[PDB]
């Protein structure tokens, strides 16, 4: 049995919404990890995200390396988000996703601290790049896109990281979809009753 | 069959003399223009849009660093289009970039176009008219032609000239004569008609 | 007619004879815009590219936006870097690519003194964006940078533009050559003797 | 079809039994090791070889920030192949680099790489075993077999595991029975065999 956990980082966006339609679409449901600033001002699209079965889950305030990881403010943004997050869907989401990766900046100190706080911590097995192709056709970035995920899908559980905030990743998804779910995948959101771990510290405390 | 013939950094002194090749053959053409050359010549807006040619905008500075670099892109395509609504008292949505929206028109840039109400247009045809600038008018004229008709294929074309050159508007005649054999029909922009041309393939647009 | 210049920018390097030599495989020649640095310490590179039928042109010694624009040391930088190269194979060759592209740093001023100093300009027609695919796999890229470069190749005349600085652009140069060659195109290097105006400034004096 | 097995992070305490289990078993594999422990136990080091294995470098810091933003990698490939040739007489060229060669492995160090005469290696299969640390050996063994099993495909592998922790160790005996059962043979690496095995694709290595 194989699964495809789509996560899409740095949103919610102007693009997010049709993108929530793409998977509506495909009985398809995902995992959304948002920068603070963007749930105060797209607060009906974390709704609705929740709403229609995705995952909801943090991605800091700032998403700023120096604040994160060299003054040790991950813990402390993370838990911020997941105050707002709240306040708008009634539950605290305990997952997290680090900008630019876990890897080097949550050190053994804050990996330590992440775990007393109750949080556990997600990378990915799978990056799209989607975000690095800004300036080409979008109906053709989009076609890279595609083409990087769809042949990086091999092992059973794989983690895919895309980012809703940019018009050629959204616009990849759908042929994303096509070709994962012909190559035998299903397309399940996160659930913390199933945690598993996924970083690129090997720490399965997170 | 449908061919669009557009005509950028206008309008110039040159403008009329094509206005009347245009009414002659019975063409509808498209027209982006500089502000400064629409506060300059407003009777020329005038008569553009009275002979049924679409009038369309093409920014206040034709400047990259400004357009692009600082975002005054949607900004001078507006202050462009009150310049032109005071003439002709409609307010056009159709923008044509200077130097064309790759890349300069990036995913932001693209966001505020779309919600200030304005579609872009490229085209697919590059009369390359700039290359036979101060040259033997009709010389310049018969290879800008020769361009032209020899990249005019697809069932629809959009094609980019430059109305204050004059090998261009010399071009002009001969042109339409060759793309009407070619089963094209002269047409201008109509804003209910719009489907998108443009680079980024960004139908938003 | 159709002619295709291939153009290589930022060289010589690590990899420019293997690109040389499938060059000399597919019996292609190409057009090769050059840093001064590079010049210096592959010069055996530069004497080669010559000898192999490809024009050899300047890129600058600083490769330095603020130098070349802003303190408009372009025309120096250019007559400097063509003095290695003519020492190299003693000819003076007439044609610089700016870094980063005429637009919009090279001004009417700068433009001016090109003009002035007897150089011309080149820009290009279709951007591979070969220096962007840095971080896939090789072979994966190359292939992107080729649909790329394959599916922009309509004008009679196209200007590729890559880098024979980067292992995953090398590798799109053979699947480039297969592709265009049956799209209809033959591979020449520039010839001043045949030059006609090519840049985002649309300005033909160069 | 012929399996390699990969030990990365050693040598350590369970080091030793793992070796009379591949001895038990007829077995070939090949360690990757961290100078600190290099030093440290030399002669589980000088037993590797001298039972018919591969002894290579897995660094001397395992830091992912020396490794790659300083571009240190060779650095401490070179000096951690120096501790190993103090012991078993020969340079080893074969490394694996810490947290794979995706995304640290830049062209720069790549070719600093490819100059300083040494292969790199990935993996096809992750165990997973790091998943399992600290649980009931018993159970964790048993589905770290499994997943290198159910992805025993490919005619060549090679897989990652890690000869530090006790569950993966435990899990090597079922593992051998699965893949000899599946034909394959589990062959040490050899640099007069090489072939490139990297997520970069880089043949060069
Ligand atoms: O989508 S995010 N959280 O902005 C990213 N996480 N890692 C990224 N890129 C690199 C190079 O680390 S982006
Ligand atoms: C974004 C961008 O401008 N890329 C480049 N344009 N020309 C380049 S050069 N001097 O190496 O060939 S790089
Ligand atoms: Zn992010
Ligand atoms: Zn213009
Ligand atoms: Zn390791």
């Amino acid at each position: 049995r194989k699964v495809a956990y789509l996560t899409f980082d740095d949103g919610p966006g102007k693009y997010t919404a049709e993108l929530l339609n793409t998977l509506k679409q495909h009985d398809a449901k995902a995992t959304f990890f948002l920068i603070g600033a963007n749930v105060k001002e797209f607060p009906d699209l974390v709704k609705r995200e929740n709403a229609e079965g995705h995952y909801v889950g943090m991605h800091s305030m700032t998403h700023n390396f120096a604040k994160l990881y060299k003054n040790g403010e991950y813990v402390n943004e993370m838990k911020e988000d997941q105050g707002l997050i709240a306040n708008i869907i009634g539950k605290s989401p305990k997952l997290t996703r680090p900008p630019y990766g876990s890897m080097p900046g949550l050190n053994e100190g804050l990996r330590n601290k992440v775990v007393e706080g109750g949080f556990k911590v997600w990378d990915w097995t799978i990056d799209s790049l989607d975000w690095r192709y800004n300036k080409m056709p979008v109906d053709a970035a989009a076609a890279q896109i595609a083409q990087n995920v769809l042949t990086n899908a091999t092992k059973p559980q794989e983690v895919i990281l895309m980012h809703d905030i940019h018009p050629q990743s959204v616009a990849a998804v759908p042929a994303i979809l096509k070709g994962l779910k012909e190559k035998g995948y299903e397309f399940e959101a996160y659930h913390e009753e199933s945690h598993f771990p996924v970083n690129f510290w090997h720490d399965n405390r997170m």
